[PDB]
């Protein structure tokens, strides 16, 4: 209680208010739970505790919304497949101000605020990085003051639970709904219908989309706290409901229902399933009948040419590509405007933000699967294509091959429409997430396009959320920071450049130390407690939580592994900086590769984790289930970042702002944002190591031959001679010879290329850590330069150089 | 709001209560519902006085369970898979006195609480009379401070909402849930498991059951509100949940939620499909389940002795009825007690309640499915008949053929068990819905059975709850009879006898007339409103609404709705007093003479209500969708009640009480409840006719030939040669030629046989009611001796004569 007491980040706990709060946990208890002390649980707690916090919302979430619907401002709509919110009860409490007044209010009832907060389920409604930063864009947006609506799916699964059985990964359903959410609010009076299939009658009137099934979208809202200035937006997640013999047709309801049933799990991967197709103009569709709705009921042929001053639309990624299209069914179709008038509006108020390099990830439809379940988008997607290859022809005169590389149309045996190519054709805005991607579209990627159209390609470098990714999950490094430099750096990161004065202050290299110890205490009795796994407090923590996929390159850091055991084995007397290598992260289901390199990871713990020579000084564990909660844990605990992708693959990362702003080094590639950080923090205090983009290039263009790694590096083929014969899996020696094939034969991500160099880096990590003072005030320097990596500073460039609207940190009454 | 203000009935409006209510009212309009007085719809204000009702509910419910645990008194289990509870709103506020409170309280909000109320869903978790006698019996036995637990299935989907178009049936899933239900909660913590498939092994240890399947049995528990007693009782309904590629996996978790998803539709007919057996062994297992941890719990080789001086199972008919060898299974194979000391045990704890005659309405599941099903439950019945045909065999020594119709396991090309057997055999009380049907049980349907043990055979008469069937519905009526003999009769209905002091009396004869007359007004202004259907308000209203089935004879109506029609035609010149004849009631999907019946009504109509020499004086009109909030309003307003079953095929009936207690007079045949409601207000105040039993056996045994009745009766040749020739089916002359054949030639329920009695007693109705006043007094007659038809009487001989345990009308703390 006394650290949480001290912290005075967290606020105040006034005499009345702690009150109020204590009575209210008990009315809840009592009338909305019906449950009474003598057989409460810790759930029953949490539950009187979220309904208590939740009622402090309200009044602010009624007035946001009744300001705007007021003021009229321009409203932003940020359409998006995923949104990874995490827990909400804590980032509540953190926003409005109410975490030391909500710790003592339970502490008072007997009850430990923390505990309480660990019964709540993440919502865990992305896969990863996009995921996660559009949850960091709603909070930086709401923060921000702008009149922001999220809008996307309510999966009733979210990305499985990931078990790990005999060293396997093992999916379960993510049932995050059982014990109810108390966030949002059921708004069934509110659901609208959305059409597939049916077929396209040409009348006088124009086209009429016709006999079509209807599938119908009930609205669930959830409130958006900014930080302290009492505004509150809304995410509404559509839910999907069947419209309104005779027992199968009931049962067979569940067949519209299923479009809301589950999240794909796939991360920078295409796959091309009809039910994730519906799933995107679901979401589509319904949202831009809002989005007409409240355009008509606003101000004021009038209308629509001021629909791009009142309205703008943010697609995350591709995924919500077909509302170019339903923008334009519904201006022509419905609301009869002329199709050059409609476009004109069309491509005013969309933009496109583009996340991926590799080819599999782009998505590109079957023109079969939408003449099918969408006949009058493929009609005007085609009409789109003529209009925009017309113009590329009148620019570019004679160059045939432009026209075919720029087509929305891709040829071959079956014909797609490429997503990415129709974005770009409607939007007034393009952008990538990180200097390097951005540039490379206009490079190479969409180079055709840029040369078309060059100002609408721009760059907005991602950022994370300085509340959930600091006070919220490292409250003893928020402390230290507002000791010295006050409370503004929360809302306001570049402050923390203020930083740069102590790195020679003896007390606050002292206590940097100390909060980063503290966090590792934390974390192992985490460990210890939920997972029964034992680890070493006194060793360097080297921590690799992502995604799991070949491109990130953990089969990079399992060779570092081996290399470390291996050397360790040739001279066990010789000493070494004790360390705790840490790996997790989810695979998806379906690919190969990825899981069996999770099984690689446990396999090469079940051999070093017992070996006696090796002791303490060496451990290796998988984290199992990767998901925001665990990151809140593990990153702040951390001391060393592996960012280790090949070079040109990472668009631009999020975990790895996460985990300089939490005190970690970071062990990296020139890739994605990296190279931002780098830039930001000097150098001189960042571990990069490997091949750059043009080395990767260079090796391409000559060919990639591994063989000529194994061939140079004793140390490399030792590793590979282990993995091929089976001293890995003795009990199956030939388990890992695909990893081998592969690595041998067939790298796309060129793992033995940065091998030599990843592994002298790792020994320069090494050498700092046997040196704490030097470790922590290069520290210092990462934590004083992570202020860029604000999501607050990436919605800010948004609102300015793509929306038109102007950010404001003024707090409503 | 003036006679709501009036009716003493209603309670008080204490000043600071409104206060308290209005400040309730709009707590949860902002808090609960995040909803604002200028968006705000007549829907948001019913939730708003429903969760504020709601919280009175609250302390009462949390204190009566509390009472339960302390006080260890027996518990009575009532398992059904149908509860037609109808709407809470009303109700609950006349349980706890507030109805005149919460009127006058959104009177001063400015709302009209009538209008709110009008916006609540039916629960319609039942299809008709059983149903509907679940939901009587949980309020009498709250009411009767019986420490009552009803349990059942949460259908997501209840009895279908019945549409008429084009004159014809069409069913529409029923969605009670979509705006929530606010009535009920979750209990999600509380969640068992239930079992499927699998198979036996023998063992050491006796049997084991395994490889099984998994389903999850969620409760939601609703509260049940005794009339002003305090008491607030418990109805629990399971609802499924799966257990804890890919896609595909996540998306079949459907078919094992399918189990709650709807209400088979059928009344009075067994449909064997499959997952109505998993429907009904679902809530056995989880029911079972939490009897008996209550039982491990309560008091205390020592517990199961006691077992039933603790528990008492009713089982509404065979639908519940694996309870007998679940809990047996239970016993023996988890708890280890021999077989002799469970069966003794098993027997003292069930008794089963039987409410059909027909043949095809009783359950016989093939031994294959439940062999496949549910294993070790087929072992456990077959030693369960072993054992019984054993005790036959001693009893009865050389009767084979008894042994063979007693069995519990019937041969044919498909051999099935008789659930009914198996509640005789398994049961210690055995009881008929009306005192005709428990003596035909005994006499012929179960003879073998009596015979043996003629102590288990028990009559337990239906009856109604006066709350709902009198307070809520016709509360004028309900004033002026509180008027004269105080408010004491609410809870104590045989007090009604008082009202037989006032036959002669000019005030009450005046007063009765007046509340009739307004209550016809109301229902034909709800008519007029809601379904844009115009009626006379001065003619006599002839209703028959219940479910539609042959054995209840709507053809028979027909045919004397058609004959008054041909009368009329004949001598147009001739008074007839004037008539509406009203028929309403839904059809099982798929039974088609039920279908052709409803278009028979609604073709005879197109005919009738549009012949201008008709005019005003004859219209029949089909009421769509017949259900209990639609009861509610349409028995209050009429004065004929057809209740024409043939002699013998109407167990019991409840609709014919609850139009007796409402004051209308009744034609009928001497069947079911009918017989005894004669008896208790004299014969000569009913308007009996028709064949008795003992007719219609001496019919079946010389041979029912419909010709005969044909040949010799003019007007009813006229009307089958209207129906054969298109008369009432114009551009489809042969539409109703099914119904002709089935009347002409297979007519199983004699219609013709009872059409000149039928119609001769139809004349002295309407003589009757050309004197207004003698109509009315022989009304008084009907309603003073209404009283042995409620359910407390019923519920007070179940507790007293099966149960075990004393009802009570005192009071809570
Ligand atoms: O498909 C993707 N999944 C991601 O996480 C991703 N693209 O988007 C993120 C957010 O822009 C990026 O930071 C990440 O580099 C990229 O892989
Ligand atoms: O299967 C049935 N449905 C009914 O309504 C029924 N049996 O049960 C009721 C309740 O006991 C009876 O009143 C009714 O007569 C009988 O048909």
């Amino acid at each position: 209680q006394e650290k949480r007491k001290q912290i005075s980040v967290r606020g105040l706990a006034g005499v009345e208010n702690v009150t109020e709060l204590k009575k209210n946990f008990n009315r809840h208890l009592h009338f909305t739970l019906v449950k009474d002390r003598n057989v409460a649980t810790p759930r029953d707690y949490y539950f009187a505790l979220a309904h208590t916090v939740r009622d402090h919302l309200v009044g602010r979430w009624i007035r946001t919304q009744q300001h705007y619907y007021e003021k009229d401002p321009k409203r932003i709509y940020y359409l998006s497949l995923e949104f990874y919110m995490g827990r909400t009860l804590q980032n509540t409490m953190v926003n409005l101000a109410l975490e030391n007044a909500c710790d003592e209010a339970t502490y008072q009832l007997g009850l430990d605020m923390e505990e309480l907060e660990e019964i709540e389920e993440d919502a865990g409604l992305g896969n990863g990085g996009l995921g996660r930063l559009a949850a960091c864009f709603l909070d930086s947006m709401a923060t921000l003051g702008l009149a922001a609506y999220g809008y996307g799916i309510r999966y009733e699964f979210g990305i499985f639970n990931q078990k790990i059985c005999g060293g396997w990964q093992m999916e379960e359903a993510d049932d995050w709904l059982r014990y109810g959410n108390p966030w949002e609010k059921a708004r069934p009076e509110f659901t609208l219908p959305v059409h597939f299939y049916g077929r396209v009658e040409h009348t006088s009137q124009g086209a009429k989309w016709v006999d079509t099934q209807v599938v119908l979208a009930m609205p669930y809202d959830t409130p958006v706290p900014g930080y302290r200035n009492n505004v509150v937006n809304t995410m509404r997640l559509w839910s999907a409901k069947a419209p309104n013999g005779y027992i199968q047709a009931v049962l067979d309801r569940n067949l519209a229902e299923n479009i809301s049933r589950v999240l794909y799990p796939n991360d920078n991967f295409f796959e091309g399933k009809e039910l994730r197709l519906k799933q995107e103009y679901f979401v589509v569709a319904a949202t831009l009948q809002d989005i007409i709705r409240r355009f008509k009921s606003s101000k004021f042929r009038t209308n629509f040419d001021a629909f791009p001053d009142k309205v703008a639309i943010q697609l995350n990624d591709t995924h919500p590509s077909l509302a170019i299209p339903e923008l334009m069914r519904v201006l022509v179709d419905l609301e009869r405007l002329d199709w050059d008038k409609a476009w004109e509006v069309t491509v005013k108020t969309c933009a496109y933000t583009n996340h991926t390099v590799i080819p599999e990830a782009l998505e590109r439809w079957p023109v079969h699967l939408l003449e099918t379940l969408l006949p009058r988008h493929l009609q005007i997607i085609y009409e789109i294509n003529q209009r925009f290859l017309n113009r590329v022809a009148a620019a570019f005169p004679g160059d045939v091959d432009r026209l075919r590389r720029m087509s929305l149309v891709e040829e071959g045996a079956v014909k797609r429409i490429n997503m990415a190519h129709l974005c770009i054709a409607g939007s007034h805005a393009v952008n990538g997430v990180a200097r390097i991607h951005s540039e490379i579209l206009k490079k190479t990627i969409f180079k055709d396009f840029y040369e078309l159209e060059p100002h609408k390609f721009q760059n907005k470098t991602n950022g994370i959320t300085p509340r959930r990714w600091l006070v919220l999950c490292n409250p003893g490094l928020a402390e230290i920071i507002a000791e010295r430099i006050g409370e503004e750096y929360i809302s306001d990161l570049d402050q923390l450049r203020k930083l740069l004065s102590y790195v020679d202050d003896e007390a606050f290299i002292r206590d940097v130390a100390k909060v980063k110890q503290e966090n590792k205490l934390k974390f192992a009795a985490y460990l210890e407690r939920e997972y029964k796994v034992h680890i070493n407090p006194n060793s360097l923590f080297d921590v690799q939580v992502k995604r799991i996929h070949e491109y990130k390159r953990q089969l990079l850091n399992c060779l570092h592994v081996i290399t470390l055991y291996n050397r360790i084995k040739k001279e066990p007397n010789k000493f070494v900086v004790p360390r705790t290598v840490m790996i997790g992260g989810k695979a998806a289901p379906g690919y190969h590769m990825a899981k069996m390199i999770i099984k690689l990871i446990t396999a090469i713990g079940d051999v070093v984790n017992h070996d006696p020579v090796v002791g303490d000084r060496l451990r290796v564990i998988f984290l199992e289930n990767y998901r925001v909660s665990l990151a809140e844990k593990v990153i702040p605990a951390a001391d060393l970042s592996e960012q280790i992708s090949t070079a040109g693959t990472e668009a631009s990362g999020t975990g790895n702002m996460k985990f300089m702003l939490n005190g970690a080094l970071t062990i990296g590639t020139m890739d994605g944002a990296n190279v931002e950080m780098a830039e930001e923090a000097g150098e001189e205090n960042f571990f990069i190591f490997g091949m750059r983009v043009e080395d990767v290039d260079r090796l391409d263009q000559r060919g990639y031959n591994a063989q000529e790694y194994y061939d140079r590096i004793p140390e490399l083929r030792q590793i590979i001679e282990q993995l091929s014969s089976g001293f890995f899996s003795p009990k199956q020696p030939d388990l890992f010879k695909d990893i081998v094939n592969m690595l041998m034969h067939h790298d796309r991500f060129k793992v033995f290329a940065d091998y030599e160099e990843y592994v002298k880096c790792q020994e320069r990590v090494s050498a700092l850590y046997k040196n704490p003072r030097e470790w922590t005030r290069m520290v210092i320097r990462n934590i004083a330069t992570s202020g860029k990596f604000s999501s607050d500073r990436t919605i800010a460039q948004y609102a300015r150089e793509i929306w038109g609207v102007e950010p404001s940190r003024q707090r409503l009454p």
